[PDB]
């Protein structure tokens, strides 16, 4: 009952984290392990239900979200951009569909929404004179999976807020997870720490931030969520089905099969290859992908990374082992790092 202490014991002290939450859901089990301070100045400790902020782990709802309303005959995921963004009939980008953007399938673009575009409807006339300079290939930005959740809360006819905070995550459930945390729960919102400064920090606003980066969530309510991604969890059948859409083979990359921003990889696997997939020279350029309709092996590991400025996150399924890992953390650190230390800890679960 202290693997994930001895796992996480090392990357805590070579990089100061100052609050840390690893929880475990296995076979319908959940356990927590908590050290540390979501605060360090009133010295309040993390607990399962500290908020951290998930940053890219955020877009997992994003998907849910637009398979859910693909559930609900609202859209089609095969469906061109410009049938919801008209602007955009012809170019580029108003011919990548719904599954282009939920798996980055998109010929490249930047990592972040241009310094240079104010709002989402600048966004979208920058897009249309965008052109992939290397069509075809992946490309992992937030321009994209945040169109799609733009797209995905204008066919609901409410801001992606609403379509949060009022359909995907009661949908699911939560009962702790908000693109807008309320009052009566600001208390339990963590501090985040900046590498440099290892001064407090939080989110700042940003262009599709609601979209593309904006959830926060407690390692209680992500055990719920892990429990309806492994399959064994309470929810209508609209969203068991949305959840497993999310989890299809889309495209195969050379370390990995792309679903809607799950990655998976298979099981078991070399922790080397888990570790290059999540490496920044494979996040941030385009990447050669092949078509597919399945994963290799019928047997997957599927994780995601997740960070802010002061918050580095990490998510890992094993479906075939009912085991799912949340791990959260009020300082970014390496995603070699939590990769490691989560691989470790699955490890010794499984032994």
């Amino acid at each position: 009952s202290n693997a994930a202490a001895a796992a996480f014991e090392s990357v805590i002290e070579e990089h100061d984290i100052p609050g840390l939450v690893v929880g475990v859901t296995h076979g319908g089990r959940h356990s927590f392990y908590q050290t540390g301070l979501a605060s360090r100045e009133d010295q309040q400790p993390v607990t399962p239900d500290t908020l951290f902020e998930l940053g890219s782990i955020s877009k997992i709802f994003n998907v849910t979200l637009a398979a859910l309303a693909e559930e609900r005959g609202a859209l089609s995921l095969d469906a061109p951009v410009a049938d919801y963004l008209p602007s955009l009939r012809g170019s580029p980008a108003g011919e990548l569909t719904l599954i282009d953007l939920a798996t980055h399938h998109t010929g490249g673009l930047p990592l972040q929404v241009p310094d240079e575009v104010a709002d989402v409807d600048r966004l979208v006339d920058w897009l249309r004179s965008w052109r992939p300079p290397e069509p075809g290939t992946r490309s992992y930005s937030n321009i994209s999976i945040g169109l799609l959740g733009h797209i995905t809360a204008g066919v609901l006819g409410m801001s992606y807020a609403d379509a949060s905070q009022t359909v995907i995550f009661p949908a699911l459930g939560l009962k702790s997870t908000w693109i807008d945390v309320p009052t009566d729960a600001m208390g339990r919102y963590a501090f985040g720490y900046d590498r440099k400064t290892d001064a407090p920090t939080r989110v700042t606003p940003g262009v599709l931030d609601d979209e593309a980066y904006g959830v926060k969530s407690s390692a209680r309510d992500m055990l719920t969520l892990l429990d309806l991604e492994l399959g064994t969890g309470t929810a209508s059948p609209e969203v068991q089905t949305a959840v497993a859409t999310t989890q299809e083979g889309r495209f195969q990359t050379r370390l990995y099969t792309q679903a809607m921003i799950w990655e998976a990889y298979p099981w078991p696997v070399d922790p080397e290859r888990l570790v290059e997939g999540n490496g920044y020279d494979f996040i941030l350029q385009p990447q050669p992908v092949d078509e597919v309709d399945t994963t290799p092996d019928r047997r997957v590991i599927l994780n995601k990374t997740g960070s802010t400025n002061g918050f580095g996150g990490y998510i890992a399924i094993v479906p075939s082992e009912d085991l799912g890992v949340v791990v959260l953390a009020n300082r970014n650190y390496p995603n070699e790092a939590r990769v490691r230390a989560t691989y470790d800890l699955i490890t010794h679960i499984l032994a």
